[PDB]
Formats: structure tokens, C-alpha cells, sequence
């Protein structure tokens, strides 16, 4: 069924108070979200990274994946980058999902992958240690935080 | 040596196109407004949740930490409840550092930690699957969310 | 052509310096989002602000306009309650055009009425003081609010 | 007394349904941040802008009144970079008052001037049509626009 019923129903019981924790019906919408999504676009300029990100994610769907146009460093001014890269995808980009990389929040605080849907909703997202305390080919790191989102919300790679 | 200086710097690399990662400097600074917190609140009305979170931040700080007068649940309206919650508090309550913990974004994205200074900025956060997707006692889930948060910007328990 | 690809423009402008204010083709387009909108969400659930409203709207596009199913003053929780309730009406209901209205931010700071597009982007607002430095009924309030937030992008009714 | 202890009340007020608009104190407090306000940073670059802020708000208090170090015409790359501006001025620094103009939402939006506290509530707010809508010299326009967002909060010029 169509997402804003599914969660128009969580929002009532939250109203209600009778939340207790996420439903079934709520993962398998995000996983048909991410999974039946035709158009893709990645918000990064950094060709290593997108490869990563699209060769992962051309094993869960059958969609175009794009990487963004412009320099999407200026999000770093804000409070939480990698959220502000997203919506700057979504801003300039028509697509199902957007997927963007970045700082969390202030400097020092690591970085953040995030998934948005068309309306850019947070369906999932996953974090990394700041370089400084660990050090990792950003190669491996993202794998691995893609890994992460994915998988968090049920889907396996 | 103030986070306003520290921050500035970071954001004229980004302005000039030179930021490459996080600094040390910003990452003592983070670890300095954790560890000499004096005043914490942690955004939830569920006592068990609150009991962890005091219990380990009492092991990095020697501070008075405070639980919400006000139910939270109604962040759950919002597209980041999490952060919400972590603004509620800021927003009613005096304090160094504001902790919370909630849903990360759209329903079925799991469980979002944050940790946010007196001016709401992130400092760090970790993230949980939601327990559809992998059950786990909530206390243990907590432990582990605080102290990974705390871990990846370098703060050992 | 698409909003994307005008924003992606105007984004363009600012990150090289050529962006000297709004462009006559930016001001079309949110114009043509207005007009040409076929289904409208009302944040509300009050019916009389929702009359009003929805008489206007009426006079400037033939679309579907209803009012929102649930509570939105738990709103009142956030920085900027008005924008809270039209991305709340944003996540639970598919439309073209989102009008919300509620609190501009801290207690106080008076009303803002709000309309956002298909993903939640602000198209225009309007606002009015607190009731308190000006009482008004409250049915010319919001007609007031909503004539300007149109005619200050152009659009008469 | 306290600004966190008026919202809180307000807070509780809108929790349990007696949330009956805004309340007399709350725009004492308002009033007070701003007129006693000892620090103030104008989140700009631009001499012109930053004379006419800084012009009249020494007619309403007598505040150290600084320009920012750094370019904020990337805030034009967010949602809404008017917020955005305000805080990266928040983000750099220290300040009892942040003022900050830029454009409200998406391109073509028109303008909004805020006031931001040292926690970045939004105390008030005025907007201005697009320049493309109604031509005016600039520094009659953010003068209109300042005197809007204080006398709508009660402080008269």
C-alpha cells in the first residue's frame, strides 16, 4: 500500500499512545522502497565513492544511478552535512531514493550515510568513527556502511 | 580554543575547498564537552532507559544528570523524532549536554542515540536496528548505543 | 522546465558567485505549482480556518482540498511548529500543495502561514503577530495570511 | 522566569490541550532578549546590509553589534537559507542576539529576516516579496524588514 497510509497509522498510535517499536509492514515498505526504485542519485562528487555506492546498490534494484552535478562541500556549513547533501539532491534531482555521504554534525563528530525517499524521508542511515580515532580506506568504510543501512532495515547484500 | 573559534576554521576549509576530514582539534573539543560536562538531560520518561544512560555517563562525567519533566512521544510526529526530543530538551532545560533516544526518522528506521552541547549541535549519535528486523533487551541495546557513541569519537567507559 | 532543474540553476548561481537574486522564471514556476495543483492538504482540524482556507484556494485552482485526519498541536513541541505541521501533512497524505499554519517558532513569536510543494520545499509564507500584540478575529487573520503568501509570489485571487 | 521555564510551561500547556494562543509573559521575554541584549551578530558580509541592521538596532539597544568573518551565500543551498545563515552564525559565534536575511525557502520565495537567540529559537521574523514582485532599494527593504519583525514582537523604533 501507498506509504503515507503506513505511516498516517503510526502517527496514531503514537496520538494514542500505543507505540511500541516499528512494523512489519513498515520494513517491508522501506525494502520495497529501496528495492522497486527506478532512479537513483547519489549525493557525492567524488567518483571513488559513487562507484562503491552504485555498484552495492545495482544488486538490490534495476534503477538509473546518477552522481551529483555540483559541489555539495558547502553542506558542510551546516549542522548535519550529510542530511543537507540529501536534500540538495532532492532539491535538484528527480528520483526515488537519494543517497548521500558526509559529516554528522559538528566538526569532529564522523560521518554519516543516509537513504532518503522521493519526499526525503530517512528510511535508514548508518555512522563511522571519526577518521582521527580510526583510520580506514574510505573504499572499505563506505562498503561497509552501505552494508549497514541495508541491512538494518532487512535487506542482506 | 572556544567551539565557535574550532568550528569557523573547519568551515573556511570547506569554503576554500581544503577540508580534508575531521581535525584533532576538533575532536578534543568534543571529548572536552563530554568529559567536564557538569549538567546532562537526558530527553525520555522511561526510567529503565534513563537508569542506563546515568549509570555509564557517571563513569565519563562528574555531573548532575536529569531526566524530562514532559513526554516525548509526540517527536514521533516529526520526520527526526531522535533529534526532536534532543531539542525539547534543550529547548525547556539549562544544561552542558543534552542526551536522547529515539526513532531515527521515517517509521521502521530503527532507534537513533544523539548527544547534543548547549547550543544543539551533534556531537556524536549511534544507531540501532529496529526490533523487528533483530530483537534485543532494550537495556543492553541502550548500553551499547551510549557507549559506541561515545567510542567512535574516542571516549572509553 | 522541472523546479529540479531550476533550483539546480539558481544553486549554481550562488556556489560561483553569479546569483544576484530571484530569477522571473523561478517566480513562474512556484506560480504554476499554485495554479495548476490538484490535490491540496489543509494542516489542519479546525474547520474553520480550514472554510477559509479552502474558499480561497478555490478561487485560484480547481483542485481536490482536504483537511488534515489528525491532531497537528503536538507540533507546538518543535523550533517551528507551522513548518512541523505541513511536513507532518507532507509524510501522511499525498498531494501537490501543502498549506499549513501554526506557531513561527519560540512561544511569543506570533503565526506563520506556510505553503510547501509535493517535497515539503518552501513556495511562500506569511505572518501574523501574536494576539497579544494585535488580537484579530481569526477567520480575517488567516484570509489575510493567505492573500499575501499568494500575492507576494504574484498571485491575485 | 527563565526562558527554558516559560517554554516549558507553554511546552505543558500545548502537551495537555490548554494551549490558548500566545501568553503575555512569553513576549516580555522576548522583548527582553532583545532589548537587553549585549552581543549581537548579523549573519552577513555585505557593509550595506550589515550598517542598516546594525543602524537600527541602536535605536532599541545598546549592544555590541558585529559582522560575520565568513561568506553565507551558501546557505542559499539549503531549504531555507535564512535559517541556514542564522545558524552558521550561531555555529561560529558567541552571542546573545543572531539576525540574519536571506531567502526564505525555494528560489523565487522571496526574503525573510530572523532573529535567532543564543540557543537558535526563532524570536520573530519578517519576509519581504520577491525583488522580481516589487522592486526596492535594499537597504529600504531590510529596514521595512527589521522594524516589521520588532514591532510585531512589541519594540517600536
Amino acid at each position: 500500500v501507498v506509504m503515507e497510509e503506513i505511516i498516517k497509522k503510526a502517527f496514531i498510535e503514537s496520538i494514542n499512545n500505543i507505540r511500541r517499536g516499528d512494523k512489519e509492514e513498515e520494513l517491508k515498505k522501506i525494502q520495497e522502497k529501496i528495492v522497486n526504485a527506478k532512479k537513483i542519485v547519489v549525493a557525492t562528487n567524488n567518483q571513488k565513492k559513487f562507484k562503491v555506492i552504485r555498484d552495492i546498490m545495482l544488486r538490490v534494484c534495476n534503477a538509473e544511478i546518477k552522481m551529483l552535478d555540483i559541489d555539495t562541500r558547502f553542506a558542510d556549513l551546516t549542522r548535519m552535512p550529510a542530511l543537507t547533501k540529501g536534500l540538495i539532491a532532492l532539491d535538484i534531482e528527480k528520483a526515488d531514493l537519494y543517497i548521500a555521504r558526509g559529516r554528522l554534525g559538528a566538526p569532529g563528530s564522523g560521518s554519516m550515510l543516509v537513504i532518503l525517499d522521493e519526499k526525503g524521508r530517512v528510511l535508514t542511515a548508518s555512522l563511522s568513527p571519526s577518521s582521527v580515532i580510526h583510520k580506514e580506506d574510505i573504499e572499505e568504510r563506505i562498503k561497509k556502511e552501505l552494508i549497514e543501512a541495508l541491512s538494518r532495515i532487512g535487506i542482506s547484500i
